[PDB]
């Protein structure tokens, strides 16, 4: 059998108190009297307290006039009351003098930032959490701040940037960074007018829908009356573009797609003209730039529509180009100086694409000068200039015309998708990571076995070696030739004769290929069923925000054609007395929304 | 109802398509030879040594196409008067190609047929 | 620290008035006294039949007629 | 869950050297490990020379990280000449060991490829 | 994840294999030990009661 017995028993002092001497009679659960007369509303105290605030507030206005606990010896009442989330109460505890302890950042590195978390780092970490969670409380920001939305914003940035630092505990982090942004979203849902909604937006020019941009705020831009009013911005003359058809919009696009030179030679020559003034409607800028840019990439399929010359001269598409390259290295100058960059992954595929174009002239000038003549291509040197401008120019050209897919958010049916796109293609590049090791490993495997037979370019048919010829030969002889021969068999492209050798030892060709075979096993039925398995997971989780993100970037898109300073496309891109008013109606505004929004939590909480 | 769901994933792979039917034919339309210097006295993709497969846009654009179901063969690549550099960039481009087309935007198409058919089966009987 | 003080603060105009001077005594929550009878079925006006619509139907029949 | 200090989260990982995380390990209490505490515990003893590990950029961890691994033959032969120096007792942080083990195997593999 | 990289760093933790690969081949306390665990787990096991009776609403 298993005796049970009561292992370190407590202690039942006296039977005269277990009816109610002592009067501080602490229960088996350490229930005083006070706490069974709080517990059940009957209206030394120690932390009683603590236990009023966390039920109700009927007997916690007699508290504040008048060892075991269940809580941690760090809880303030004000704490308490602001995790607790009850308006009423937290009003009765700030009506009187209390305070939060500020903490200090997220990197501190001072005399008790480190002496604190060299003592206990346990203590120290629940209390910081205790503080952020209290902090955090839509009740104790809605009264005592001056402006609950920046609050909110600032708050939800500090939890987001503390839940990667704070490697642990980032589960409650990211809950609280969530509770703060959707607190920020739920009281700009209270606007009833519209002349309240532009003094929210427009405090301290939309000063506070970019501030709410640079801080990740994706709910509280994708508002319905937020994007309302943007759409309204955008489609500055075009009053009613959400009523008309789809044909009629086509044929008014391409009309304004059309006529962008001629739009763009006013605002130079007419800049407060009728007609100069239709170019500063962010819609018809738009329109004007992606019209100038499919421009440039219809004349960059021309350029293939004499060739012996060693260094010839710039042909008429290239005259006709230049001033498109030096365009868009000029615009983007600009924006890499008006600020820091390289968190837009669309700034890296702009910035390589103008490097190869400045390396693509500065080799056909070397090749004018430095040679003259003309001699036949087939006798020319492999590293000749003219044979690596021509390569630098298609490798440029490629990524001039992937750019082309940045322009998907602006459309209703392809945004979501692109947007949802890239959003799986972070887990793509953490997955040829593992790929890179197979890869490597039966890299080194396989030309550890068939570097003996290593042949010659002449020994071979038609002069010629590698797995780029017609009868492939030498596949696994070189490792730059194995990881080549090992890429192009996923896509099957490599001949299975490729595993023989002239002198036919029939023990080495079948190890050889039993380590391809191996390979391919692993790499086309394993780990490519794996991708599908995380890309089909990635993507259901993706689709619930699918929409909020894209209105997020097609909104950060609009903002980009809202300002004056790029005005004109990269083909002519190179030719305190209201302070006081402006910040005292926001605070009517804030005012009203706040009270509203209590009203509208007090009334739900049923 | 799966079908107007592919009909806009066509749209994104027709510009990487385009845009790599344009680096490809820039780089080889100066190797363009001839029906006659080709054995057989044949010329394009449809030969049985296939020859000129990125000497034009038209035929560049059905290069790229056949060698999503792995019918472009790899000696495609080389030239006559044979170029180390250029034959690997141009080799380059179609394996990148290759790794976005047959890797990425193809396993990306299983992934969003996946999620449209389970919120579809719900109204299958009624519609 | 962060001294927290309640920031655009409400009006209290008496004491008298808290325990129910102005029949109209709007509360911290803007409930008046028709406001409490409604929530509280204990059978200026404004919009308080917006407020009884809202519930249930005992008053509305008498907030229909007054 | 209901440890208040880290005095008290220490008495009950060492009961009868972390002896009590050892019998959880042997039973495959995955829940026990991975508690947010008893990770916070083991990611000081991991670090033991890097005090404040987490706050640093990645691009002065991977330049950390390289530095030490370019010097796994020295750290290594103290420790064999000097095993209680200053330097000794540098391959004795488990983290600069794991850097130091895993260096050693990557030119194990580059001499592979030679 | 978390369970196999406690593994991982418990095998680092102690003094044996200290030296890599290529280097590799060149009472008395035990009551208060045991007397400190007791009071911890009391108060353990007391909150944990607390906060489990009252979390039963
Ligand atoms: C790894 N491997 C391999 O390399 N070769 C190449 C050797 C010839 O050069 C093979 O022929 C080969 C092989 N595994 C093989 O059986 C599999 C069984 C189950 C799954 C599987 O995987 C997948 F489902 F197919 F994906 C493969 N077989 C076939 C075989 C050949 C001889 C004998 Cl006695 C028994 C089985
Ligand atoms: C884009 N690309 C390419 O075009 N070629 C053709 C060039 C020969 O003409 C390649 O050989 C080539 C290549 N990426 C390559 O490595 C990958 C790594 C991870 C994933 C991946 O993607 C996928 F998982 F396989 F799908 C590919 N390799 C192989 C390679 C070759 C030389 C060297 Cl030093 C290092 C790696």
């Amino acid at each position: 059998r298993i005796p049970l017995q009561i292992v370190r028993a407590e202690t039942e002092l006296s039977a005269e108190e277990k009816a109610f001497v002592n009067i501080n009679c602490m229960d088996p659960l350490g229930r005083s009297a006070l706490l069974i007369a709080i517990e059940n509303e009957n209206l030394y105290v120690g932390d009683a307290l603590l236990y009023a605030i966390r039920k109700e507030v009927v007997g916690a206005v007699e508290l504040l006039l008048s060892q075991f606990s269940e809580f941690t010896p760090d809880i303030t009442p004000i704490m308490l009351a602001a995790h607790t989330n009850n308006y009423e109460i937290i009003k009765l505890l700030v009506q009187k003098r209390v305070t939060i302890p500020r903490p200090h950042q997220i990197r501190c590195n001072c005399v008790e930032c480190v002496s604190s978390s060299e003592v206990d780092s346990l203590r120290h970490s629940r209390s910081r959490l205790n503080i952020y969670k209290a902090l955090a409380s839509p009740s104790l920001i809605a009264l005592s701040s001056e402006d609950p939305i920046l609050t909110a914003f600032r708050l939800g940035w500090e939890l987001k940037e503390l839940s990667k630092v704070e490697n642990e505990f980032k589960a409650e982090y990211e809950e609280l960074s969530q509770q703060c942004k959707l607190f920020a979203k739920d009281l700009l849902d209270q606007a009833r007018s519209s002349r309240e909604l532009e003094i929210i937006l427009n405090h301290r020019d939309l000063a506070k829908l970019k501030v709410a941009i640079k801080y990740h705020q994706k709910e509280f831009v994708a508002q319905p009356n937020c994007q309302q009013l943007l759409a309204t911005l955008w489609y500055d003359g075009f009053p009613g573009w959400r009523r008309k058809h789809w044909v009629v919009k086509l044929l008014t696009c391409m009309t304004i797609g059309f006529l962008f030179p001629m739009l763009s030679i006013a605002y130079l020559i007419s800049p407060r003209s009728n007609l100069g003034l239709f170019i500063k409607k962010p819609f018809i800028k738009f329109i004007c730039h992606t019209a100038s840019y499919l421009t440039f990439l219809f004349m960059l399929l021309l350029a293939s529509q004499d060739l012996h010359v060693q260094g010839p001269p710039p042909t008429v598409v290239e005259w006709m180009i230049l001033p498109w390259v030096l365009g868009f290295i000029w615009g983007e100058i600009k924006e890499m100086w008006d600020g820091g960059y390289i968190h837009d992954w669309w700034n890296l595929m702009d910035f390589a694409m103008n490097s190869l174009y400045l390396a693509t002239i500065s080799l056909k000038i070397m090749a004018y000068v430095k040679y003259n003549g003309s001699r036949p291509r087939e006798e020319w040197e492999m590293w000749h200039p003219t044979l690596i401008a021509e390569a630098l120019f298609a490798i440029s050209n490629i990524l001039s015309s992937l750019r082309l897919i940045s322009l998907f958010t602006a459309n209703s049916h392809l945004g979501p998708l692109q947007i949802s796109l890239g959003r799986m293609l972070l887990d793509i590049l953490k997955f040829l990571f593992i790929y890179c090791l197979v890869l490597l490993a039966f890299a080194n495997g396989l030309n550890q076995l068939y570097f003996y037979y290593e042949t010659r370019a002449i020994d071979e048919p038609n002069n010629c070696k590698g797995i780029r010829c017609e009868k492939q030969n030498n596949a696994f002889s070189t490792l730059f030739e194995t990881l080549q021969s090992l890429f192009w068999s996923v896509f099957g492209l490599l001949n299975l004769y490729v595993t023989n050798v002239k002198a036919r030892h029939e023990f080495t060709e079948f190890v050889g290929a039993t380590m391809f075979g191996t390979y391919n096993v692993i790499s086309l039925v394993v780990l490519l069923n794996m991708l599908i398995a995380m890309m089909n997971n990635s993507y259901q989780l993706i689709a619930d925000h699918a929409d909020i993100e894209w209105k997020f970037a097609r909104t950060k898109l609009w903002m980009s054609y809202f300002d004056e300073g790029g005005t004109l496309p990269p083909p002519f891109n190179i030719i305190n007395a209201d302070s006081l008013i402006q910040n005292q109606h926001y605070q009517e505004v804030i005012r009203n929304l706040v009270k509203r929004y209590v009203a509208a939590m007090i009334r739900n909480s049923k």
